[PDB]
């Protein structure tokens, strides 16, 4: 079995590599470094994409085409858009949207591109596994919509737009693109985020403070999912 | 050799398929249909990505990893940001930027993502070929910066931002992401656009009127380049 594990930043995959604690071969391709290891009966391929939609689209496509991963699990951090998502809380994305897509000039709904859809779904199977583990381990896992775009959101006005337009609970910069690629290749995908900030005026400072811890929270949970695969 | 040829829309590649006039094999992959043909001892792979950065990133990566193309030529339409670029005019991109990338919360310049760059360059050799053909055929080929993002621009305010911030001459939704993927894999890339609109309040109407004609103008030029490869 081959499992792809993705983060956006080095900080998000360092805990992952450490948690598995196996030897990894480093393989460069398309401007990324892939870490290939064997963990029990599974081949694991770990990489960070670098930030944003284009980066994450390329890395996920490489993981699937060049390494043949049969599942993709993404772990990282995000901004909270709703009161009951607190710093360090975990969210599993059930649907994702690209919130910065705008073809309204042609009277398309926001987030929509012809020959596509506004919302992408993730793996029912992996999401159920996440919920099962969280219930068993007394972890307060939330689920809901994640909005992805190529801007770091640090504005009350944008937060209000995301909730009202897309019913999003969190905002980040890679989830929708990773899940889109996986869907096009028929590869099950799970997107896990731990809250690092509130996507508001001081989100940058909060992100700087909490990146390491929030990244660890996500990584540890992702590791527990792989242990059950 | 193996040449990849890309457009964003069906309208942009139908002229290309007709121009080559050979039999193509249709090969589905990653939600795209790739048209594989042989033309004067060159293997040509033609596809349209569908609109936007994620779509075009995926398609370009598939073309390179799954088909092994050695160069990529992109043909399509764009909005003009400057007075001397008129509807139907041809532009070859010298550099491209993702104009909607915003990590200003971390004090990064607009368009910049850490571990990347604001501007991406295109193929010196292909751009020179384009210029030689234009000169030989007495075609008024322009060169300049192209800004790419996931919005159809139809606003004087946004036009002013693009010209001021990035010194862009035209705006579209795929160029920067195609050239980005090509650079990461070391694949020479040329991006050609024919102007379909002025990226202003009436841009949607202009695009609707001129998409087909402008798409044909760009396709014919791309064909001329492949004929010299
Ligand atoms: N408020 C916010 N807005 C957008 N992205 C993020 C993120 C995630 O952290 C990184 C911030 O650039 C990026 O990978 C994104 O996915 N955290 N908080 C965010
Ligand atoms: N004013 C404009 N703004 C953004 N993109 C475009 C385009 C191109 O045409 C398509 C418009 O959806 C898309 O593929 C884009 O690359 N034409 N005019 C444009």
């Amino acid at each position: 079995q081959k499992i792809g594990i993705l983060g956006a930043m080095r900080e998000e995959i360092t805990p992952i590599l450490e948690l598995f604690g196996v030897d990894f071969e480093e393989i460069p391709l398309g401007g990324n470094v892939f870490h290939k290891g064997v963990y029990h009966n599974k081949e694991i391929i770990v990489a960070y994409s670098k930030i944003g939609k284009v980066h994450s689209t390329l890395t996920t496509t490489s993981m699937i085409l060049a390494f043949g991963v049969q599942k993709v699990l993404f772990s990282g951090v995000a901004g909270s858009l709703v009161k009951d998502l607190k710093i360090n809380d975990l969210l599993v994305a059930t649907q994702l949207v690209q919130h910065d897509v705008d073809l309204s000039a042609f009277d398309h709904p926001l987030g929509f591109i012809p020959e596509s859809a506004i919302f992408i779904e993730t793996s029912g199977s992996l999401n159920a596994l996440a919920k099962k583990i969280a219930n068993e381990q007394h972890i307060a896992l939330k689920e809901g919509v994640i909005a992805s775009g190529d801007q770091f959101v640090h504005s009350k006005e944008r937060k209000e737009f995301l909730v009202s337009e897309f019913k999003a609970s969190a905002v980040e910069m890679e989830g929708a693109s990773v899940a889109f690629v996986c869907q096009k290749f028929g590869v099950p995908c799970c997107v896990l985020r731990s809250i690092s900030d509130n996507a508001d005026e001081k989100a940058g400072m909060s992100f700087d403070e909490f990146l390491e811890k929030s990244a660890h929270t996500s990584a540890k949970f992702l590791k527990s999912m792989v242990d059950e695969l």
